[PDB]
């Protein structure tokens, strides 16, 4: 199961107080380009209405019976590709995002996340981005496990 | 498809039914599962406590989801197919007769059309199904898990 559409769309819903705009906006397209870099997927940002995968920040229950445990523990979750509730990423906003190190990294929990978007599974290799254990090198530039480009090309192909 | 990815499920009946004993309720849900783990690889476990696969409950209108209770009549219960969290989850409207006759919603034939639904089925176009979306009362130990329900369950989890 998979988007039948090469063309995404994502919408930022709304934001965490720890990141300005400009680090969330970058966190999500550096995030997508992680995966569009390896596939003929392409994402395009929406300001307003639907967006195939809804970007948002919550705490506790925030419209879905999967409720956040608040700080630390549960981090994020997304639902796979499909219609309404499909795609879509959120960010347990009772944890402390960053573009850094000091708390959780957004750029790469975002990753993570949208890797669940597109459809693609939990990774049982210790270093693969799907695999799901948080973990941040502090490098400055993010390769893409052989794994995650795989499991991800083998739903929508390389280029 | 939207299966569980383990054949070991289990399950905790957490609250209970006025109208039926601790016992009549556990038993018709005993039976309910069976008739599942009797076509499938399948095995149900009950646990009086804590967090299991599939949990049951009994609650009238809003009882903690998107999908509150009517009362009396309509929306008998519903469930929620595999996933976690609430997925698998059972709930029945605690506003209808539940039994174990046939005067009054039998708690097992629900029940297993419900179970179904935590599995992974859909319903049925086929009016024979049991996951046929109308109720049809029966009633018989030697209870026979119509042919579409068993084609259904076992493309799910295969066979016995
Ligand atoms: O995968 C999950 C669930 C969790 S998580 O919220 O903690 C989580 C989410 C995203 C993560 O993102 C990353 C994973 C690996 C790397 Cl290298 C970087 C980020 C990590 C954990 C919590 C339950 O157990 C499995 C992981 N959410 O999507
Ligand atoms: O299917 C439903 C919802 C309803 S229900 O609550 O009335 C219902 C619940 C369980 C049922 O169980 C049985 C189904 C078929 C048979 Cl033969 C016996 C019981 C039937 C209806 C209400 C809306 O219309 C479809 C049926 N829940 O799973
Ligand atoms: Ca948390
Ligand atoms: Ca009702
Ligand atoms: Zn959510
Ligand atoms: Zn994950
Ligand atoms: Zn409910
Ligand atoms: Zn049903």
């Amino acid at each position: 199961l998979k988007w039948s559409k090469m063309n995404l769309t994502y919408r930022i819903v709304n934001y965490t107080p720890d990141m300005t705009h400009s680090e969330v906006e970058k966190a999500f397209k550096k995030a997508f380009k992680v995966w569009s870099d390896v596939t003929p997927l392409n994402f395009t940002r929406l300001h307003d209405g639907i967006a195939d995968i809804m970007i948002s920040f919550g705490i506790k229950e925030h419209g879905d019976f999967y409720p956040f445990d608040g700080p630390s523990g549960l981090l994020a979750h997304a639902f796979p590709p499909g219609p309404n509730y499909g795609g879509d990423a959120h960010f347990d906003d009772d944890e402390t995002w960053t573009s850094s190190s000091k708390g959780y990294n957004l750029f790469l929990v975002a990753a993570h996340e949208f890797g669940h978007s597109l459809g693609l599974d939990h990774s049982k290799d210790p270093g693969a981005l799907m695999f799901p254990i948080y973990t941040y090198t502090g490098k400055s530039h993010f390769m893409l496990p052989d794994d995650d480009v795989q499991g991800i090309q083998s739903l929508y192909g390389p280029g």
